[PDB]
C-alpha cells in the first residue's frame, strides 16, 4: 500500500550563545 | 512502497548563556 | 511500509544574555 510518512526526526542542534551581557 | 522521510524533528534546545559584558 | 525518521529539526533560540560585565 501507500507508504505514510516515517517518524519526526532528531531533534535540532543547540541554540547559538547568547549576546553578551549588559556593560558594566 | 516504503514511505517518504518524515517531518523534521523538534526545535534545539536554547544555546549556553553569552559571555559576561563589557568590563566597566 | 513508513518511511526513514525524518531529517534533524531546527536550531535551538538563543542563548540567555551573559551577566553584566565587572565593575
Amino acid at each position: 500500500p501507500p507508504g505514510p510518512p516515517g517518524p519526526p526526526g532528531p531533534r535540532g542542534p543547540p541554540g547559538p550563545p547568547g549576546p553578551p551581557g549588559p556593560p558594566g
